[PDB]
Order: C-alpha cells, then structure tokens, then sequence
C-alpha cells in the first residue's frame, strides 16, 4: 500500500519499506518519490552549495539496501556524462530546474558522442536511469537560480565513469560526499 509521503522523514520511512527485500520496483518508488511535495525546511540542514562545482550530500543510508543524498547544484554548475555503476538512480527535483541529456553507450571507435535526447526536468518531477537504458548528463544550466535535487542509488555504489564527450572515452571517477546527515565531511 503506498500511501502519499506527508514528510521527508515520512518518504524515508516509506522507502525502507520499499527497499525491505531483494528487488526493485522501480515504479513504486518513482510514484512516491514523485509524491512527496518538497518542503525546503525539512532538508535545508543538506542543503550545503560549494562556490565551485555541484555537492552530493548523504542524508540516509537505506540499511545498506539505498544511499538517499541531496545534490545542490549552483549557477552553471553540471555533471559529467555518466553511467550508474549496475544500480537504479531515481532523480527528484527539490528545487530549481535541471536539464538531462541522454547518451547512448558508446562503441569502442573513438567518436563524437551525440546526444539522444534532453528534458527539462522541474520541481517535484523525479525521472529514472539505468545502465540498460544509457548514459546520461545533469545540469542547473540557469544563471540565476541554484538547483537542489534528491538521488536515490541502490544497491549504494561510491565510483562511475565519466565519459569524454569528444572521444566516448571512460575513466573511473570516486564519488566524494560533501557532507553526512547534515554534518560537513571535508
Ligand atoms: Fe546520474
């Protein structure tokens, strides 16, 4: 029974219950992540932007089943074109507006990666990729409003692959948290 998420706290509660066993329903999840009406008082504590570049900020660890973090991307602030590492990733706008640009995988051959497609994705709209699906880019490309989105990971992963745009070429990248339940972890 999923019932309508009236808190953050409530929403992680509900997503405990949805991540209690081995598998995912990935549209169950998406109907209440898109369901909880964001409300900046309850997740202002991850709220923590850096000057430079978008920061990932830890808020629950999902019993080892989901990592739940708040990105907080400033002005122009983007991502990388990258994959998911073998798990889920649910994206929830919390504030602000992101563009996504969807990739395909590349081949092997060095070249220009095209871009499929790309959505404007807004306040309280939560969209969802996979590695079957493809590869994708993430950007607050307004100049005058910072972004907050909430990500939902499972099973948890800490590296990926950035992708080079002009080659197709990968590497390994490390995600680094900018901050854990609330708390800075330089
Ligand atoms: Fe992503």
């Amino acid at each position: 029974e999923l019932l309508k998420p009236r808190t953050l706290a409530d929403l992680i509660r509900i997503l405990h219950e949805l991540f209690a066993g081995d598998e995912v329903n990935v549209e169950e999840v998406q109907a209440v992540l898109e369901a909880y009406e964001s409300n900046p008082a309850e997740w202002a504590l991850y709220a923590k932007f850096d000057q430079y570049r978008y920061t990932r900020n830890l808020v629950d660890q999902g019993n080892g089943k989901f990592n739940l973090m708040i990105l907080c991307w400033g002005e122009g602030h983007g991502s990388s074109i990258h994959d998911h590492t073998d798990s889920h990733c649910f994206l929830k706008l919390l504030q602000g507006n992101l563009k996504e640009t969807l990739f395909d995988w590349p081949d092997k051959k060095s070249n220009e990666m095209i871009k499929k497609s790309e959505r404007t994705l807004r306040e309280n709209q939560c969209a969802y990729i996979n590695d079957s699906i493809g590869l994708h880019r993430v950007e607050n490309v307004s100049h005058t409003e910072p972004a907050v989105s909430l990500h939902l990971y499972s099973p948890p992963f800490d590296t990926c692959h950035a992708f080079d745009q002009r080659t197709g070429h990968k590497n390994k990248v490390t995600m680094t948290f900018h901050s854990k339940f609330g708390i800075r972890t330089p």
